[PDB]
C-alpha cells in the first residue's frame, strides 16, 4: 500500500505576491487532508520564500530541474546542494519541456537523477511518448529506455524512494485523450519493468500520473492500482482545484 | 566621466549560511566606499534572500541568466519579470561557462539582452574569445560578431544603461593572463565598435574587465581609461578581497 503524492508544477508562473496567496489558499484549502503527501514546484526563485510561507502547513516543497556539479566555476547553473539547503525535497528531472525544448538526453537526465541521489533528495522522474512513438506502438519500448537510462547504469536501488511520473505527451491536444485504463495499462508495464530488476523496489515505487487530470478523472485514475498519485500542472496554480485532486486521491487509495 | 561598476558573479557558489556571513561581511567591509557601484549575484534560489540581507546598503542584486519567455508551461526556466519582482537589476548573459557548456548563441544572448531591455533591467553582455581565436589574430573580429548580435538588430540605443563584460577566455585554463595593456586595447576596440554608431552612446557604456580580478591586480587594471570596473569570480566569494577591489575601482576613478 503506496501512500499517494499529488505533487504542483507551477512550470513558470510565479511573483512575491502570487507566492504568498498561492500557498496561504493551499493551506487553506487542504485543512484536514491526511492521506495524500502534497508537493508544489515553484520556479527556482521563490523556493525559499515558498518554504517560507508553507510553514504551519503539511505542503512540501520542490523544484522544475536541477543541474549537474554541487558548486564550481558554473554560471548560471542549479545545484543539488542548494536545493537541499533551501528545503526543497521533489526534484522534477526530464520534463517533456525540457526533454523537447532544450535537448535533454536520456543519459543527462540519469546523471541527474543520480546527483540527487546523492544528496539525499526524491527524483521526480519524468518519462513519456510522443505523438509519433504512441502511433508506433512504441510507448513500452521508449519508457523501458527513458526508465533503463537510471536502471541499467545506477542499479534497481536507485529508485528506492524515487518517484517516476509518466507523461501522455501524445494526448497533449484536445483530440486525443488518455483513458485511466490507458494510464493503469502503462504504469503496470512501468512497475513490472522495474520487478524484473528487483520486485521489493518496483513495489515502493511512486509512479505518479503526469497527463491532464481533472475532478472528473481524478477518480477514476486515482482508482487505478498502479496509479499512485498526480503530477499537475495548470490546475496547481489554483489552490481550489488542485485540493480537489489531492482529496480525490486521499479518497481514493483509503 | 564613467562611474565604475564591480560585481560579483558568486558562480555555483551559496548555501544560507555563506550568503548572510558573505552579505555581513560585504555590508561591513563596503559601508565606507562612495565611488564605485557595487553590484552581486548569487546563484538563484538565493537572490531573495541576498536581496533581503542587503537592504539599507548600497549593495545591489543581480542574477547570473535568464530566459526568453515571462511566463507559461515551461518547466525550469528563468523569467525576466520574475527576476525584476525579486530584487534582481544586474543581470549576466552570455558569460563563457553558457556560451561554451550550454551551446548559447549569439543570437540567443542579443534576444535575451532584448527581453531584459524590455522589463527595465540592466544586462552584462558577457564576451570574449577562445584560446583559438586568440591564437588566430582573431579577438576583434570575435568581438564585433558577439556585440553586433544586438547592435545590428536594436541599435546602438539598446546599450543605453548597459554594461558589457569582456572575458580573455584564452586565459582561462591555459596558466596565462591578459596584461592590463592587452586588455585596455580590446576595451578601447569594443567601445570604438559601438561608437562607429553612436559616439554619445560608446562614450556612456560601462565596460568591464571580466579575465579573472584580483585584490592584487586591480589597481593596474582600472588604470586603463577604457576599463570601467570589473565582473569578478573567485574573489567574489571572500568580502575582504572583494572590497579591495572596489575600493581600487574607486580611487582610480576618483575626481
Ligand atoms: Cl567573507
Amino acid at each position: 500500500m503506496r501512500h499517494p503524492l499529488v505533487m504542483g508544477n507551477w512550470k513558470l508562473n510565479g511573483s512575491r505576491h502570487m507566492v504568498h496567496e498561492l500557498v496561504s489558499n493551499l493551506r487553506k484549502e487542504l485543512a484536514g487532508v491526511a492521506g495524500c503527501a502534497v508537493a508544489i514546484a515553484p520556479p527556482e526563485m521563490y523556493i525559499d520564500m515558498a518554504k517560507r510561507e508553507a510553514e504551519g502547513s503539511h505542503i512540501m516543497l520542490g523544484a522544475q530541474n536541477v543541474d549537474l556539479n554541487l558548486s564550481g566555476a558554473f554560471t548560471g547553473e542549479t545545484s543539488a546542494a542548494m536545493l537541499k539547503d533551501i528545503g526543497a525535497q521533489y526534484i522534477i528531472i526530464g520534463h517533456s519541456e525540457r526533454r523537447t525544448y532544450h535537448k535533454e538526453s536520456d543519459e543527462l537526465i540519469a546523471k541527474k537523477f543520480a546527483v540527487l541521489k546523492e544528496q539525499g533528495l526524491t527524483p521526480v522522474l519524468c518519462i513519456g511518448e510522443t505523438e509519433a512513438e504512441n502511433e508506433a506502438g512504441k510507448t513500452e519500448e521508449v519508457c523501458a529506455r527513458q526508465i533503463d537510462a537510471v536502471l541499467k547504469t545506477q542499479g534497481a536501488a536507485a529508485f528506492e524512494g524515487a518517484v517516476i511520473a509518466y507523461e501522455p505527451v501524445w494526448a497533449i491536444g484536445t483530440g486525443k485523450s488518455a483513458t485511466p485504463a490507458q494510464a493503469q495499462a502503462v504504469h503496470k508495464f512501468i512497475r513490472d519493468h522495474i520487478a524484473k530488476v528487483d520486485a521489493n523496489i518496483a513495489e515502493q515505487v511512486i509512479i505518479q500520473y503526469g497527463g491532464s487530470v481533472n475532478a472528473s478523472n481524478a477518480a477514476e485514475l486515482f482508482a487505478q492500482p498502479d496509479i499512485d498519485g498526480a503530477l499537475v500542472g495548470g490546475a496547481s496554480l489554483k489552490a481550489d482545484a488542485f485540493a480537489v485532486i489531492v482529496k480525490a486521491a486521499e479518497a481514493a487509495k483509503q
